[PDB]
């Protein structure tokens, strides 16, 4: 019934711009409904944040045991949802899991190979490891003009890291989405309103943004990476 | 364009996956419905669907949108065998290029059916005259590389419009384009026989003689993952200008 | 309040002969003459419900100038009686053509399940001052067959039509009914006529029970057509 | 296998309400008598004779639908001019008939006759075997309101007088019907203006007298036409 495929998409659109991060969770949840069965028993979410993915998880899947992880419990049955709080690279994973899901969080990790060792041991055989992260061009306009940002993995780094850690890969995709704001100030407004973020430096930042001024506006790039994976066989 | 808190966007995607080859049409009607949830209001009084067919898109339309009056169109009258009679659903059976469109429509929707139209610019004129001001035109269709494997090996297919032929025809018909995209999917089957079985199982479709050389001809499309079959869906969310 | 039309009541009765096989056509001729009285000779858009073989259809085109003629019936197999625009299907489940000058129907509305709300679509599809003119059948139609076999249809009467037409927003310019009894030579001739017009001991009993419908001229068979000429107000 | 052309006996009754142009009443009686002629008579007729043609409203309907080879018109006066159109002017009860007729036709004229039984003797001898005698006249309820409010009016035959007289003269009756029509004018003056437009001190009481005929829809004027399709033996 299943058939391997390669795909490539492109188009021009309009976005509410304040919605960008929740729609990434919506796209990841579509991939979960595709591959994973409706019913699962034990699930572990890393970096749950405000809970945009968790509410999509519970309303689309039937899970009995749910473990939520983040540095803070800002998500506001109940004995079925338990709280593991702290840096996930410091904590011991819940065991015998059907699925580990993460959304927009793995880019903050310092030692991903070691963390994927914890993913392997905690998961059952053919247990699901599904996550969304970001590639090297995510918010690269801010990286060039301010010298700040994360060093991201690309698709080949993830591929050779999951295979070397003993994971079979079912889905591995990436996307580059350029938003075009009217002026460089609206770019900063979007970053504050979505929570990502001298007077000399401010307008000097607005001067150099002309290097990113296209016919439609000043560009801001999001580079989400999507992956669906299974353990061992 | 001059509207605030909406931002223009350009995107590109690529990846490798495992699909259920029989679910392709459901995948496209699901993708189009996901676009309808983004751009369109949750309630619509009058909606018109061209080429309802089995009803894959119709199922997704009624569960996500409160519709007061739903009008369904298709070529065959026995399309009404795949549906149960409801008071708020009317029918317009026949070739849609020969039928008067229902009046005062909030949205005209159609999934993987406009590629069978003979006169597309004349149909877009009817869409414009049937929609309310700022009425919705949202459709799925197919691009030029659609099933190019079957076009080359059998010499049969369709004439497909590309994005900027659509972009040009919609703008001059009076439509503003809010969303316009396309994707290319190559499915890798294990053998050319699975390609033919897939084409008949999903309802797209000589013997042993020509059936054997067609298998050897398909060797030109064999990747390391299997034998390719290309799908080229086109999506478009438009509004009456 | 028109200064040339005048309110009218009439009643007629008499004895005659009839070619028993042309009843359906004769019913159409009576409706066609009522159309000639009230209606303009030119109408751009006309919608005919239940055209059938086209008895009333050809009488419409012969005496009126129509630009858009839409013909409806249940079965597409009646287009083989013509050659217009075609609207095949159950009229109660069909999207009406809009901005109509007249909606015509001959001996077909007695088959409808929900007449009050089909009139609502007759109201919306018609222009201001649009015409609604039809012939149907009354409660005593084929009552000899319903009394003997228990089979038949529930027919509205005039007062039901006068009530539902004004409740839906229609004026009434003509509302009449006729009862006609044809006296066949024998009950066998009644069955022969019923199958020619397209409508062992159970058979002999039927011939016996029909003697209760014996008159001086023959055996009875009642037709009860209703004629109406309405207009949207 | 075989065609179907079986005449059957029939008794009918009609009733309803309507609107109509008051100036159009004789033209409609002519239109109704022409409908009966089309239902009983062949399209081809060699010799036709009309009694009381008058304005010619029935004559235009006759030649419109039937193929006549010789047409003789009769009336007290004379209102195409082909060579096969003859005129017989004068009191028809003092004139010898044209012989070997296929049909004798008359519209709204036989009510003025002084000796109908004698005139039926002439109709018999002039008609061929199975030759048609068709006419429209009026019954005793015709203009009954003007009859009692002025004490003036003609003496009319009823249906039984005609049925007995035709059978006595040697005629067979294939159709015999009567109709009562009550027109409702806004006021008795419009009744008089109708009586003066259609060729038919003490005034205020004649209006006061007319209140005896006041319905809810207006003041009544009654027409009582009689139709009969006969053929000679
Ligand atoms: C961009 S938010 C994601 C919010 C959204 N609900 C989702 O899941 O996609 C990423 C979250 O990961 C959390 N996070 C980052 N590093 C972490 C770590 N080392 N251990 C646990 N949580 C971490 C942060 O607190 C942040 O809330
Ligand atoms: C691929 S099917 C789409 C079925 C289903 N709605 C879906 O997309 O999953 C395309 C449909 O378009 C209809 N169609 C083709 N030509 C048409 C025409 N000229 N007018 C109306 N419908 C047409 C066909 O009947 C066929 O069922
Ligand atoms: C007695 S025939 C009339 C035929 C004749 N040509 C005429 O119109 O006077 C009635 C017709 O109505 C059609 N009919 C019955 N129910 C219908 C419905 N619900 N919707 C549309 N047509 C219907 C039937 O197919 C049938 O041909
Ligand atoms: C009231 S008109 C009806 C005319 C109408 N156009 C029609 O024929 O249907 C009857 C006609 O009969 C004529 N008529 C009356 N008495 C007649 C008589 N004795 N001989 C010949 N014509 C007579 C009158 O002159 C009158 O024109």
């Amino acid at each position: 019934n299943l058939v391997a495929q390669r795909f490539a998409k492109a188009g021009q659109s309009y976005s509410k711009h304040a919605i960008v991060q929740k729609q990434i969770c919506q796209n990841l949840t579509n991939l979960l409904k595709q591959f994973c069965p409706s019913a699962m028993s034990r699930v572990f979410e890393i970096g749950c944040g405000s809970g945009n993915l968790t509410r999509l998880l519970v309303e689309s899947f039937q899970i009995e045991n749910l473990v939520l992880n983040d540095l803070y419990a800002e998500v506001q049955h109940e004995e079925h949802v338990k709280w593991l709080i702290g840096d996930v690279e410091t904590l011991e994973f819940p065991q015998q899991l059907d699925m580990i899901v993460s959304g927009s969080a793995l880019q903050w990790m310092q030692d991903l190979p070691r963390l994927l060792q914890h993913c392997y041991a905690a998961l059952n055989e053919q247990g699901w490891l599904c996550f969304s992260t970001f590639g090297p061009k995510n918010l690269i306009e801010i990286k060039e003009l301010t010298g700040q940002g994360l060093n991201y993995w690309n698709l080949e780094n993830w591929n050779s890291a999951l295979t070397q850690a003993g994971f079979e890969i079912l889905h591995l995709a990436q996307s580059e989405t350029q938003l075009y704001f009217d002026s460089p100030k609206a770019v900063l407004q979007h970053l504050k309103a979505t929570g990502v973020t001298t007077k000399q430096s401010l307008q000097q930042f607005y001067q150099d943004y002309d290097r990113f001024k296209h016919t439609e506006g000043y560009s801001l790039t999001y580079h989400p990476i999507y992956c669906i994976a299974r353990r061992m066989k």
